[PDB]
């Protein structure tokens, strides 16, 4: 049926689909590989801005941060233009979501402190939600590159999308600081392709992506019908086949919204 269209997108792409929509009163769930174990990649930088604003009140988000051009690792487009004036942890919380901004991910998890540069405090976050599965060891760039079959850094799409499911549908957070969350995912400028490209243009889309080597490529939203019914979708791949070298196909994950949109309807 509809795992016979996943597993011919695989093919199409020679690729490894992981596909996981939470079952609402009126719809069943959608599965495919969905207990699997992918690589976070850049997806994390959703739930942790979470955790930053769980523990803190709002008044922290107007602590300045400075740091050094030595701190720079991975793909910072707004981090780099700031290495002389610092950046408070709201604008961090900013560019971390919309930018998929890596300085600024490591620079909120050095706020949550402890050890590990914060990866273990992290886990403890997810924890609290329910996830007794998921994982993060390392930093950017590092949690991008661990080889396939070893469980660091990894998540499921079963796991990731019932904690986006808490913190935008339910009340893991209170209304306030949901606001600010979902706001930044509403304004997102790294996933026109994925998700959004599959769905009608009518249906409103907030995402949070995620690539690393391998070829991995995933995608992580909460998307609207017409009629206004939310639904929670997680979309994960890679192409280990290929190697480190591996290149990401965002095709793959806008054909496989589509067929999730046409069982939605
Ligand atoms: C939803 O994203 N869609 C985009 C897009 O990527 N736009 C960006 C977005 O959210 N932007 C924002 C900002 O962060 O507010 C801005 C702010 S840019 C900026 N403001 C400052 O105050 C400052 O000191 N420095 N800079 C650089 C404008 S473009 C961009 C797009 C590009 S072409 C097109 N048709 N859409």
């Amino acid at each position: 049926d509809l795992a016979d269209r996943f597993a011919e997108l695989e093919r199409r792409y020679d690729a490894r689909l992981g596909v996981y929509v939470p079952a609402t009163g009126t719809t069943a769930a959608i599965e495919y590989r969905a207990d699997e174990r992918f690589a976070f990649c850049s997806t994390f930088k959703a739930p942790l801005v979470a955790a930053v604003l769980h523990q803190n009140p709002l008044t922290h988000l107007d602590k300045l941060i400075t740091y050094t051009s030595d701190d720079i690792r991975s793909i910072s487009p707004v981090a780099q233009q700031h290495v002389q004036t610092g950046m408070t942890i709201g604008q961090l919380c900013d560019a971390a979501i919309r930018y998929s901004d890596g300085t600024a991910a490591n620079l909120l998890l050095a706020d949550l402190g402890g050890p590990g540069g914060g990866t273990a405090a992290f886990t403890g976050y997810l924890r609290s939600l329910g996830d007794t599965v998921s994982r993060l060891d390392a930093e950017e760039p590092e949690l991008n590159r661990d080889p396939p079959g070893d469980e660091r850094d990894t998540t499921t799409p079963h796991a990731i999308a019932l904690v986006l499911q808490q913190l935008v549908l339910g009340n893991a957070l209170p209304p306030d600081k949901r606001a600010l969350l979902t706001d930044w995912m509403a304004r997102n400028t790294t996933g026109a392709k994925r998700i959004r490209a599959g769905f009608p243009a009518d249906w409103k889309v907030i995402d949070k992506t995620g690539t690393g080597d391998y070829g991995r490529a995933n995608d992580i939203a909460v998307v609207w019908s017409p009629t206004g019914v939310p639904y929670v979708v997680a979309v994960m791949s890679d192409r280990a086949g290929g190697g480190y070298d591996a290149e990401p196909r965002e095709a793959l994950l806008a054909e496989a919204a589509t067929c999730v949109a046409g069982v939605l309807a």
